[PDB]
């Protein structure tokens, strides 16, 4: 495969997340970049815990990132260890981690710029997201874990999706509940996925909108204060939804509602939602 790097191309480094059976780590890779003699990456890589399920399952993972191909706000691939040794995917390394802790970081100094986040760039993380959903839905690529914790942060405030999966804790992460043999971010899902075990492009959308609850609260948690419990998914049926967050724009929320629309085919399309927000970004931009 023209993906292939040499194993011993690069030197491993600090664990960046870790799951029960996968991890990711930060990484030193030479002769990888065309411009660049050593450059830093992300490594995904299995643990030794791991069954035929998780091989496969990443294996299948670097397939589908093959097949989709680059997009700016995409995490991008880089190459591929899969012979003669433990299967590692390699991608680019984004400077400012996850969504969620940067936005924490940001808390104290919100400025609605050096010295610290404005409207604007709450606005542009919207769109970069949007427009990277934008491009997975035309591959007909279903994300089914959108949320700011599975959004990169590049240095030039470039958004990343991506799904840690395997490198994810979800049997010990309270965004994930049981609900079944495995844990699922509920308070992420659409009433259809939830009830229905329904996933779609359509359903990201819905999860697009509660995202976007999470950059207009600075990473608060969803539906704050509540447990995911009977009185949880009554409520998501009884048609409970989430008040505009205090950063938020009434135009932000009127999108969030509109995400939220209880049919999915009344959630209006990424390729909208990119239109619209890109219409709502000020002169400067
Ligand atoms: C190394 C590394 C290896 C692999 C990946 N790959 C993915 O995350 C991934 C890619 C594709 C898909 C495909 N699917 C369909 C399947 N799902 C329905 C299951 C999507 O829906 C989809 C498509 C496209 C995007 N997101 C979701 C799923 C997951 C990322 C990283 N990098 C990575 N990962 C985590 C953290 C960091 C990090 C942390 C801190 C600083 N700097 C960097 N970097
Ligand atoms: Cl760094
Ligand atoms: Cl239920
Ligand atoms: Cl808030």
């Amino acid at each position: 495969s023209r993906w292939e790097f040499p194993r011993d191309g690069l030197v491993l480094g600090r664990v960046l997340g870790s799951g029960a059976f996968g991890k990711v780590v930060e990484g030193t890779a030479y002769g990888l970049s065309r411009s660049q003699p050593v450059m830093k990456v992300a490594v995904k890589m299995l643990k030794p815990t791991a069954r035929s399920s998780e091989k496969q399952a990443l294996m299948s993972e670097l397939k589908i990132m093959t097949h989709l191909g680059p997009h700016l706000n995409i995490v991008n691939l880089l190459g591929a260890c899969t012979k003669s040794g433990p299967i590692y995917i390699i991608t680019e390394y984004c400077f400012y981690g996850d969504l969620v802790n940067y936005l924490h970081k940001n808390r104290d100094s919100f400025l609605s710029n050096s010295e610290g986040l404005t409207l604007l760039d709450l606005l542009s993380f919207t769109y970069q997201v949007a427009r990277g959903m934008e491009f997975l839905a035309s591959k007909n690529c279903v994300h089914r874990d959108l949320a700011a914790r599975n959004v990169l942060l590049a240095q030039g405030k470039i958004v990343k999706i991506c799904d840690f999966g395997l490198a994810r804790d979800i049997m010990h992460d309270s965004n994930y509940v049981s609900k079944g043999s495995t844990f699922l971010p509920v308070k992420w899902m659409a009433p259809e996925s939830i009830f229905d075990n329904l996933y779609t492009t359509l359903s990201d959308v819905w999860s697009y909108g509660i995202l976007l609850w999470e950059i207009f609260s600075l990473g608060g948690t969803p539906y704050p204060g509540m447990m995911v419990d009977s009185t949880f998914y009554n409520k998501i049926k009884s048609g409970y939804r989430m008040a505009k967050p205090d950063h938020a724009t009434s135009e932000v929320y009127e999108i969030m509602v509109k995400c939220w629309n209880s049919e999915p085919e009344k959630r209006p399309s990424f390729y909208h939602l990119s239109e619209i927000v890109e219409n709502l970004l000020p002169g400067q931009y």
